[PDB]
């Protein structure tokens, strides 16, 4: 499967699509929103991993307009924002699942891979 | 559309109940494991939701005995559990997500909905 990576974080952002690549994925990895319309308009990616702070554009704003769009992926979203209303607010944004930072990286494998369980 | 909640508390089983036929669904409510397969041998729901604090047989178990027996619905587990570790071995059970107890009725609603939408 095809998952697109957005984080602004390079460390975290290679991290994660080194571990997604070897588990056998291809991954494009973005580094703010606008990259992020890149890669999804040359590959549409079967999943995308999305971090909510982006320099760009805000990850909700990003959600919010792929969804307008009838961009129907699951995305998962990475996030500093933690009370259980900005929880309700990402689901409700377009967000399938999201996890909370500090995280281990086997925590967003897991997310990833329930969804991409589902999706296939 | 069709939710089926599996929950050993009575007055939690009743109040989420009442949350989703507020919403507009129609709910199955089963307090147990054998209650639950009743249920799911009577209506296929959208979606289930299973507390894994069962008498009967843990929520765990339900779910890898119901994933192993090709019953592949959605499911959005409800769990005391705190270790990071412990979370992610429900999703390897076969559960699609799941909230932390206590919460607020507002996460739980909002989870079933993300995952009705999706499917």
């Amino acid at each position: 499967m095809r998952v697109l990576v957005v984080e602004d974080n390079a460390l975290l952002r290679h991290h994660l699509k080194v571990q997604i690549q070897d588990a056998g994925h291809q991954v494009d990895d973005a580094e703010d929103a606008k990259e992020a319309d890149y890669y999804l308009n040359e590959h549409i990616p079967d999943i995308a991993i999305v971090d909510l702070g982006l320099p760009d554009e805000d990850g909700l704003s990003l959600i919010r307009r792929w969804r307008s769009n009838d961009v129907s992926l699951p995305i998962l979203v990475l996030t500093a924002r933690e009370s259980w209303q900005d929880k309700v607010e990402v689901l409700s944004a377009g967000a399938d699942d999201y996890v909370t930072k500090p995280f281990h990286i086997e925590e967003v494998m897991a997310r990833m891979q329930a969804l991409m369980r589902r999706n296939s």
